[PDB]
């Protein structure tokens, strides 16, 4: 995400308040600080439309209501602070916004989600956020963690929640193998996603993706097979191995952040970057955030 | 924890500053509220001691070491943060500090580690939590939650971390079964561990408890295994079932904060709380965390 | 299910004889009370049909095949057993058969099958058994009980056996939840099904059921499955969690003896007992029981 | 167990009446028939001793509890039926008695433990079984079931139940493969126990026996671990595999109807049955079962 | 496969050289024999085709990449392999070739896949192999073993590979039921695959087999699916129990050697052999394998 | 393992006869090369004594009894072809023998292990092999793969057998993240050993290795255990993860061919190779192995 200057002078939303971002703060009693107990969304700007926004702001009610948080706020109100805050910061386009709702203050650190003073604490952070097409064009490296996904019995990880050690410690192995990202297998070891992105594979014409039973479901992700099926390109959604991968022509991760990122190694095996059905599919998904669909939520 | 107006004016320790606890703020840029990503400490401060305390910074700086994060200061400091958040405060007694360290603040919010400015946000809340011993006759009703202790390939539960909505989730779902804590299940059925304590279990004069293979190796644990072993009381640490739990003649749940709580029922069985061979192990403790054994470490 | 003086003196078949209800028993050598070792059958008798009659005595022959019980008469005298139990006591309509076929009398009690003297114990309880359908209007508490659905390698949930404290252990745990039935996991952590009932969930306009890979697979089940989709009601029929459950707007059980059974909590989250798709799949289900239909076995 | 006309007119307990054999029965209302849902014991009477009497009823009044099964007696009372059993029927030796407790009857065949009239039903069969050492000497052959014991979260196997389907369907097969008695895996592909009787196979002059995590903790088994201990006898009670099975010298399976009963065969490998252990620990065991030992319960001498 | 003594004196393909059968001989140092580590395919001769035979080498080199074996030749130098093979042994139909290729041979015995000199060792043995129906009509006698298919972070089945002590335990125990082939379960206990072949139930008219997430995707099973889709045989690619199979109108196994073999019992269940609709597709099979399909590789009328 | 020109012409045997190295074969028809169907054992001669060696020729002996695999020989004449290997190429020390006995050869390549013509194949290779301590004293760097130790169920890990794919694909992974050799996890996610070599760490003056339940038991591993105990050092054996290694202190691998290796990274966590422990394990082990001893085979 190529840097801009504009970014260190943004005001960031905290619980009503704009806030400089030297100085955005929230208590050292919050449930997202000591618990890591809240949801987030990321969600971008393109051309003056927040993409898939009604998606990201259903999937954070829907996450808030497994946990039993309160957002203190109805979906018409949580989308007008992503608005503010874009609109604070003078963006309509090239720009991110992470919407933090954490569980709010206790007047003494515990887990019990009961002795919450006022209500959720609500954060969003909106950035100045492109990636510049080198980044596009070189790809990630993939390294397959030792670390497994979760089922949903331990750790849903179809939440967007604050408690993150989980991903991260699959990303910190991967970065000690030489790579960027991590590839993780599910807990029958078929491949899942990756830390912090999904991930997609490319065979004979074909896209292959986990079923999602195991990792998140990113709206890129869902958006990618839509755009592919519509495409009449087949898709492969379920169980597939490392050896698939290994043997594939392509491959890509996605999310809202760098949409369609190419992947140039998988545990060190070669594929080629930005392969001819990822091309068209960025192509395709390009075409869609940038159009006047209303998926894409107005900006006020 | 039986309340005090003397925790409404206790200053906090925040990054070498105490600052009065309305005001003890972290950034929205740190790891810790945004991803859960540090490590943390209870330590109980008992006429002038604090209980465990050399055991506790150990488990700390492995904990640290488990997700390559630097706390940055050396043991010795780390201490002192917490001796001088006792000391600003005036206590010596009936006291507890939570310490907590948070990987620092990211120029912006992702999982990658090294992405850091400065280092480790360090933050030390010390209170007034002496817990009234009707507390202690009542007990805690328990229900086991269909949600489970994790492998460490997943996410190792050793760890003392900012990441605890694995936890919270299974407390959710016990006070929705009209209970106080949650027990959870190992990955294979077996009595593990409660959601914020550890579980012991009484049987025909023996003390029963989990490995420890899928559950926080608490310190109050380890300390009660020890006291019962050096006393003779037969212990049984391994693989036990709710079967083997409702059949029990008493139980008791451990950690810094409350000691040896007894519990009154799980899953709706009852048991008698404060059975006698609680109250053995209660008096060895309480006696053990209240003499002068240099594990306590000596307030300056 | 609202009572009835009439079931006092109901005539049970047992072997070939029809006994009053007060004096309808089985030998203590019987496998059935001994090893739980046999299979059984609910059906429904509306209006002079036996609902779905063929395909219970179906999936008999396939359980009882499974367990290589030998049931001693064809289909069309198991029929008649069922048939001639409902004549006997005069019931036309607003009754339930069970039909127990057990694996025999012993010359001792032991698990090896091959010991037999005689041929399958044969017993049908004919019953009036309507729902008083206040018992509709105010549905089911379910609680996720932490006792777990089998794989095939285990013990088959297809089975529909005399062997039932695997179902019962979990229905114990959601009753001293303050809960009516239990749902319960399969184990992989997904929902799979409730303890003497199939379970469903409604979300955005959608039905939500389990794969039936790991639960009972109800004709009930079937059945309602098939009118969703005869309906127009799009059905998922597939692995899901119970951060979905939660979310969702409807929920309800089916079965033989109760048809639909609306949901009103589920691990203590309020559902709106006979949302508009139960209520719509509920007219349709007794108009398809109440229809003429070749699934139906007409009484003589 | 080796036959005996006898067996053929004892009289049965059923809630406090005694009857003839033929005539025992139970309501087709009853959680036991419906359900599976009771607990039982078996109980050996060796020369006027109920063997290990109050170990099984302990765990009788365990697993009652486990399922939240009142039994409707004191553990004196429970007893009492035993005993009253073995007299009626003129027992003092070589008998062993089944002590059945099912949840009850219900108004109507259902799940919910809750809607129970009267109390828990209780028989108990006693019979005349005493093993023709024919039957010892030549052993059982083993097939190791491709159905797998469940872990405590799914089934405890602890329990001794009226729910017995899930090791019914493992013998079934093992006799389908030409076997005697199934061999059963735990969760992790490890040996656990028979599905009727416990486990042990000897190798290097030591005893090896499942954790028991996984299987019935048979008292048979403690008893032969504890006799074991007791004579310096090496005993490993852990985790081991098929490949240690099929490398060992003998095996053998335990329960209170057999005794020590040997294995002459694993999966079509040969054991020799009646190995030097097995015979020494089969010595130090039916010492045990006739002693005056205060864990043996009196049967009046009637 | 019903003998021949044409079989006695086949060369044999090893590294470019044709040697008799009695002298085909790989080095003690080689991957291969030391390490089971290696790659294989059998392909089948009919009427001058070699059925599937770019899929087979599609296979092989996907297989190999998966273990980062290098072949040391292309796609079109691997087929010749085979196509020489089958021309010296004067073969055109009724043939069968085992192509294997071995990382190759090291200096000192290790796992190191780096230490390789050479590349990989390479060879083709064919043979005369014609299934005598009579072996069609009787069919086989499954065992379900104790042993299970392994997930793909374990060992990854998919794989036609030269370690083969995974399957060969299954077959052992199956042997030892009186059986003749393995039926393996899946890490989750339904039906996976055989030891050496694919496996098929029918039921209701319908043909079920595993997904083949935890086992060989053969070419043959990919082949019956495909027959039976074509054909408005409605076919169910998925999870299945034992219950299911136990219940069962038919069933059968596939492989390239065999083709579709019928299934005459399963843990002891009597299977008819040869049912209405085994005979149906082994009908469309026959037809298929014998058809100018540009599936089939040509050989050459040399 | 550092190299010698008297390798290159080692005389081998192979099925009684004794054969140059550049000439020893095995039929294409060998269970061996077709199927990986053999055991084999390593043993190291020191100073005219066959380190270990009847405890290397039992557990082969253990190994083709699980396989149904008949050695053909007594354990007398399985050693005295060892011992004429190593005569007939006048080694007395520093050397190393591969015993490899595969099923045999067969009329036709198949699994069916009983259509043997003739019996076992036997070969031996001996070879010059002393590790040149540059490479004690540097270590290796572990990669902890993805790829899991099995479950008896699945493929028994005690067996060294000819199918080694599955610990060769281990390897593959952690070459590719830059390492040495692979660490491996248990299928509950636990440190059980490394693809070629067992596993220890030190911690805190204690060494911790698995349990040996999920991998090979090595020799060498019995024999370091055993002369910790005699030394007084504190010995876990048992469950433990890769937090508990990363925080170690020192970490080694062990085998009859190299002995201890010291470990000089994990995942990129750096140890200091010879750490104090490590050191005088290896003092005591090459004591053992160079001292006269009842377990040590005399060679003629």
């Amino acid at each position: 995400y190529a840097p801009d200057a504009r970014n260190d002078a943004v005001l960031v939303y905290v619980n009503g308040q704009f806030v400089p971002r030297h100085q955005a703060v929230v208590s050292v009693f919050d449930a997202g600080y000591v618990c890591g107990d809240g949801v987030w969304e990321g969600v971008r700007l393109v051309d003056g439309r927040i993409v898939s926004f009604d998606a990201h702001i259903d999937r954070m009610y829907e996450g808030a209501k497994s946990i039993a948080l309160d957002i203190g706020m109805t979906r018409a109100q949580t989308k007008q602070v992503v608005v503010d805050t874009f609109l604070r910061n003078g963006m309509r386009d090239g720009a991110h916004a992470r919407l933090m709702v954490t569980r709010g203050v206790k007047k003494t650190p515990n887990q019990d989600p009961r002795f919450i003073i006022g209500g959720a604490t609500v954060v969003c952070v909106a950035e100045h956020k492109v990636v510049t097409p080198e980044a596009k064009r070189n790809g990630l490296k993939l390294f397959t963690s030792t670390l497994r996904c979760s089922g949903p019995d331990v750790f849903d990880l179809r939440l967007k929640s604050h408690s993150r050690l989980n991903l991260i410690q699959a990303l910190i192995q991967a970065i000690q193998a030489g790579a960027d990202e991590a590839l993780m297998l599910d807990p029958n070891g078929f491949v899942s996603s990756c830390n912090s992105t999904n991930f997609f594979a490319v065979r004979n014409g074909a896209l292959w993706t986990s079923s999602g039973r195991y990792c998140f479901n990113g709206i890129t992700r869902a958006t990618v097979v839509r755009l592919a099926r519509e495409a009449g390109i087949p898709v492969h959604e379920g169980d597939f191995t490392l050896a698939e991968v290994y043997a594939a022509d392509e491959a890509f991760v996605t999310g809202t952040l760098a949409g369609l990122t190419p992947v140039s190694s998988v545990d060190g095996r070669a594929l080629v970057p930005l392969g001819p059905l990822t091309q068209r599919l960025d192509a395709l998904y390009r075409a869609y955030i940038a159009s006047a669909n209303e998926a894409h939520g107005a900006l006020p």
